[PDB]
């Protein structure tokens, strides 16, 4: 929390989790990668300057309201560079009839990753955004108060980002809210996704990934 | 767009809609009142919308789309802003204010009033200003269903869409300076009310999704037959 804005970004990057491959009917592809993610986002979560200071109850609970949020922000981030398809790993890239309820799912990802693509999405910037989804999705006293601490360093960060990029005032603030924004949209797949699921990640199972002290 | 920001306010604060009652004169009437008021609002809503800036330099079809996707989160961002100032209740009407319990009466609502309630609570935390809310509200119009519209026309609607939330996003930064806020308080305050918006989202699908559970939206037409004036 005391660490300069250059040091929350590296912190970030070094923090990123790989990229996994697809094991190999397509619901099982899609389910079997998702629960193997979920442990290297775990291993991620724990790296996220200021996530590890909350209780072990508070991180399982912001860990199963974003779990599906960051998945979906990962699969859009990497699959910017390849339109109209969906790179879920590098031998598993889907197309929206490779989906055919998953088509309008799919849909929905591929205009995230079309919109991420328009607004040249940085790596420096996805990554800050993976970590508000992170800390703001389940926060609805002292922990609260800390969660918006961090959220509030987190905005400085990337203010701080679009300012090193050369970009106006004017340019950071609005392209702050056009990032922030999209979060909206994904958290409104993430709901359809959950919705067309009923499945979740129970207590235990995060918290046994999580490898208390 | 040739709008300034003081301008852009002034615009918005004209276009509120009224506060409406239920009506004059029980736990098994209370969906009921629900219902019969969200419908009303709704009338009010499409010409809200309508005197939003840049709402009707779209197509209608892209109107109603846009309604088709938000007016379950604008009327939830209405009720949590008249709810503001009652902690622990949920100002549907002046003349109807629920609480928690009450909820509790209709299975799955109890869920949903709690997470509108503590959606109150941290609009009251933060000290939202009505300068605030009526922006807040312009981007849940504009930006909810801009991302499920290829076509030609579509693609130059996004632009315009996407310039006037631009301008709504330079409103709410002029808004904070003139508060006396700092720079970084800017932006901090800009996130922080942007991210509500997300949960503002979260609540209009668990909501949508009760709905189901039991007309349930506005059908296509409704919203047409509203917003298509002669
Ligand atoms: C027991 C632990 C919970 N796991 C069961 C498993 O349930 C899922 C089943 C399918 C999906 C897919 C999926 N898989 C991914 C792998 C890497 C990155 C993105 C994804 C997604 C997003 C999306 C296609 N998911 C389908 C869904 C949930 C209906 F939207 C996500 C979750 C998560
Ligand atoms: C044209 C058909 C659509 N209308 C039928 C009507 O269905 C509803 C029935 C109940 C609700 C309530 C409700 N009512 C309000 C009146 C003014 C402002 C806020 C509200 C809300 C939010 C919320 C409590 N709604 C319940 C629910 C299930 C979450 F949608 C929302 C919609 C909307």
């Amino acid at each position: 929390l005391s660490l300069t804005a250059d040091q929350m970004v590296s912190a970030l990057l070094d923090a990123e989790p790989p990229i996994l491959y697809s094991e190999y009917s397509m619901m099982g592809l899609l389910t079997n990668l998702a629960d193997r993610e979920l442990v290297h986002m775990i291993n991620w979560a724990k790296r996220v300057p200021g996530f590890v200071d909350l209780t072990l109850h508070d991180q399982v609970h912001l860990l199963e309201s974003a779990w599906l949020e960051i998945l979906m922000i990962g699969l859009v981030w990497r699959s910017m560079e390849h339109p109209g398809k969906l790179l879920f790993a590098p031998n598993l890239l889907l197309d929206r009839n490779q989906g055919k309820g998953m088509v309008e799912i799919f849909d929905m990802l591929l205009a995230t990753s079309s919109r991420f693509r328009m607004m040249n999405l940085q790596g420096e910037e996805f990554v800050c955004l993976k970590s508000i989804i992170l800390l703001n999705s389940g926060v609805y006293l002292e922990e609260k108060d800390h969660i918006h601490r961090v959220l509030d360093k987190i905005t400085d960060t990337l203010i701080h980002l679009m300012a090193k990029a050369g970009l106006t005032l004017q340019q950071q603030h609005q392209r702050l809210a056009q990032l922030l924004l999209i979060l909206s949209h994904i958290r409104h797949m993430s709901n359809k996704g959950m919705e067309h699921l009923y499945v979740v990640p129970s207590y235990d199972l995060l918290l046994e990934m999580l490898d208390a002290h």
